[PDB]
């Protein structure tokens, strides 16, 4: 499947550079922006639009909704009407979410991990009996989460960590279960991941190896291929992401926006 490159960024309140950063993203040769959902940050329907009036190409994305935070018809409404109103722009992105302290703030029943991912579960069916027209994305690395990625998703999120990185063998195993449970529905999925760093260097194994001290429980050898890191040349990280679209899958790869500028490169190669 063809590359397609996504940054996420943080509309933040207070901040007066919002629509100069997603024309920053545009300009720098990005497919996607996306937004989270949180506590604090500004409302992503609405950072979205603030978006969409000052690009043209991007789509818009939310990384991933927080499923407590959204009743499931009143969600259909606002996914139907971004939609309309961006001319088929917007993409959702769902999942559980991992900050108690958000429920708890929003007056909401924090729960069991069973009852989060059942809220998420539900809110899915009733996104896909409502016929929303926005492709739906589903992130995650849980059993339940990557089932419902495979029953009801256009676009698959792998996590790359639980932060703890998760190995590249870790990552095989999670990418197989999710093409098991998708069986013929498998090839019609997006697969997407996110990377938390991209280090721009001329010594990726002294990189790697200095990078054992803030992830002890990996070899330098693991850490050059975890796929939530890119380190190297732009010439490397291009061959890195080829080889890693083979092996995983990947086409759909996210980068923070701290990286913004850091990955653009690797967007002119590939």
């Amino acid at each position: 499947r063809p590359f397609r490159f996504g940054v996420n960024l943080v509309p933040t309140p207070g901040v007066s550079s919002w629509r100069e950063t997603c024309r920053t993203a545009e300009q720098s040769g990005y497919d996607v922006i996306a937004v989270p959902d949180a506590l604090g940050v500004h409302s992503p329907f609405i950072a979205m639009m603030a978006a969409a009036a000052v690009t043209e190409r991007v789509q818009l994305t939310t990384f991933v909704l927080n499923s407590a935070f959204w009743n499931p018809v009143l969600l259909a409404r606002d996914l139907l009407t971004a939609h309309e109103l961006t001319g088929g722009r917007v993409e959702a992105g769902l999942g559980t979410g991992y900050v108690r302290a958000e429920f708890e703030t929003a007056g909401l029943d924090w729960g069991t991990a069973g009852t989060r991912v059942t809220r998420l579960a539900d809110t899915l069916a009733a996104l896909r009996t409502l016929a929303v027209p926005t492709p739906l994305m589903v992130g995650g690395n849980g059993d339940r989460v990557l089932g419902l990625a495979a029953e009801h998703a256009d676009t698959v999120s792998f996590s790359g960590a639980t932060l703890r990185m998760i190995t590249a063998e870790a990552m095989d195993e999670r990418v197989a279960f999710f093409a098991e449970r998708a069986g013929e529905r498998d090839s019609q999925v997006e697969r997407n991941t996110l990377v938390q760093s991209v280090i721009a260097t001329d010594d990726r194994a002294a990189t790697a190896k200095a990078m054992r001290s803030r992830m002890p429980y990996l070899t330098a050898e693991q850490i050059l291929q975890l796929p939530t890191l890119l380190i190297g040349t732009p010439a490397q990280m291009a061959e890195t992401l080829l080889e890693r679209r083979e092996r995983f899958g990947f086409s759909y790869v996210c980068v923070q926006e701290r990286y913004l500028a850091a990955f653009a490169p690797v967007i002119g190669l590939l």
